[PDB]
């Protein structure tokens, strides 16, 4: 459950958020393959309710009405088609699944779904999985409103409504077995592994009782005895009865407390500086490394939406997002997840975004395909940060110094710090209000070597800055405070 089964030399996975199944089937032969992406992270491939009121929010898509292959992002045909041209060429497939609760119990009965669907919250009947009454908590919840109120109690956010969403009773068998129905057909199509959607609100027994009904990954393209990929989605930042350590036994959790901390460190709230990032991981209170999936921002936490709050650091923040990526996928801690969304008319009232429920771009709810432009960048409103030359590069850099220990550590007690991956690596921040210059030990063997940050190493040559080592490891560094992108980075196969 652990391994992410991506391809040797591969160490990152991209969420592209709302992406079409056509989109990112194109995405993985032009561009995610030959970049070195580990693989992509797709959102809820089932069917799910269609809100109008208000006009397709990115949200809807957590409220399933059936298991069917059939969205906004394409049908089952398509689907398909994505995750074989995909692995085809190296780079795996994991789904989001969304299978704590359905969708919310207020929602209006009928066939407003993704796919013609019809079903009933109020009466409990999804009748194209099927599911009725007797398949949900709610005679197991026992607050007054029958929703979660108190997260103080570790029983009612599991037995309880997340914020109305029907919760399903996953002690039972038949829905053990419906879920695993399910998430089989996904891995006998070529799948590699899950995000198990709103794990903390699921008994970590009941989850492995699932886990325990999963095939092994198809043998068309997996070793034998491959088991999925599984990171579960749990909140746990302080003080909370319900821990993340709890789910170790399933699988990888999300540590939502690496973006919001990251964020504090590179915004400097409250006296952080960059300099305290000298034993970053376990050191502050994370879970362990192997028991990790990273990122520093989410599609639930980039709109204000989750954990971290108003820390978090997204592309909306350009150039402090670059350098707080960069500094992600340089460190050795856990496994990282780049993500790439929409832009959307934020619309601040109050210290809060009213526009956090703008789905992706669209004409009339269709989804927008994705453009290329001529610079490689995306158009119809994509942000496609997994395309900025300062990501892409260090998705790269993860890959060439992947095992190599963390070293040579600088730092000049405030937010200028450095540091390498055996001597396959070295990165240099400055997030000072003052330049950077000097001469630091790299660990790296002597050569001139491209900036991957500022250029790219093109046909023997640096586009963008170029750094020299010397004979016993050591090279200057200068990085102003004004710099379009205030840190250097250099690695093994950006050597001329
Ligand atoms: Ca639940
Ligand atoms: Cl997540």
């Amino acid at each position: 459950q652990y391994s992410p089964n991506t391809q040797q030399g591969r160490t990152s996975i991209v969420h592209l958020f709302e992406w079409r199944w056509v989109d990112i089937a194109l995405e993985c032969e032009r561009y995610l393959a030959p970049k070195g992406f580990g693989g992509v992270q797709v959102s809820p491939p089932n069917e799910n309710v269609a809100i109008y009121n208000p006009f397709r929010p990115w949200w809807e898509r957590y409220q399933p009405v059936s298991y069917k292959l059939c969205t906004r992002s394409g049908n089952e045909d398509e689907f398909r088609n994505m995750v074989t041209r995909c692995n085809n060429v190296g780079v795996r497939i994991y789904v989001d699944a969304v299978i704590n609760h359905m969708c919310g119990n207020a929602v209006s009965a009928g066939t407003s779904s993704t796919c013609g669907s019809y079903f009933n919250p109020g009466s409990r009947d999804f009748p194209a999985v099927p599911y009725s009454g007797w398949d949900f908590n709610d005679g197991k919840c026992k607050t007054g409103s029958g929703d979660i109120e108190n997260y103080n109690d570790a029983t009612q956010v599991r037995d309880c409504r997340l914020t109305g969403l029907l919760d399903l009773a996953l002690e039972k068998d038949y829905v053990r077995s419906k879920i695993a129905e399910y998430m089989n057909h996904l891995i006998d199509i070529g799948v590699a592994g899950f995000r198990l959607d709103a794990s903390k609100h699921m008994w970590p027994g009941d989850i492995k009782a699932i886990l325990d009904k999963l095939h092994n990954l198809n043998s068309n393209w997996f070793p034998a005895g491959s088991k999925p990929f599984i990171y579960q989605e749990v909140i746990d930042l302080g003080g909370e009865p319900i821990k993340s350590s709890d789910y170790f036994g399933n699988g990888r959790v999300t540590e939502f407390k690496y973006g919001a901390k990251l964020g504090t460190v590179i915004r400097k709230w409250n006296g952080e500086k960059m300099s305290y990032l000298k034993n970053w991981g376990e050191g502050w209170g994370f879970v362990p490394s192997d028991r990790a999936l990273v990122f520093v921002d989410n599609h639930n936490n980039q709109r204000g939406h989750g954990a971290g709050g108003a820390s978090i650091l997204t592309f909306w923040d350009a150039r402090l997002y670059k350098m707080a990526v960069g500094f992600m996928l340089a460190h050795p801690y856990g496994f990282t997840r780049v993500m790439s969304s929409y832009r959307w008319p934020r619309q601040f009232q109050n210290g809060n975004d009213v526009n956090d429920w703008v789905g992706p771009p669209n004409n009339n709810g269709v989804i927008k395909e994705v453009t290329i432009n001529p610079d490689t960048t995306c158009g119809n409103d994509w942000v496609c940060e997994h395309r900025w030359r300062q990501i892409r590069n260090m998705v790269i850099f993860r890959n060439v110094v992947d095992g190599q220990p963390f070293t040579n550590w600088y730092d000049n007690g405030s937010n200028q710090v450095a540091f390498g991956r055996g001597n396959r690596g070295f990165i240099v921040f400055n997030n000072d209000d003052w330049s950077f210059s000097l001469t630091l030990q790299t660990g790296l063997p002597a050569g001139t070597y491209c900036d991957v940050i500022s250029g790219d190493k093109i046909n023997g040559n640096c586009t963008g800055i170029k750094i020299y080592v010397s004979d016993d490891g050591k090279a200057h560094f200068s990085i102003s405070n004004s710099a379009e992108d205030p840190f250097i980075a250099i690695h093994a196969e950006s050597k001329l």
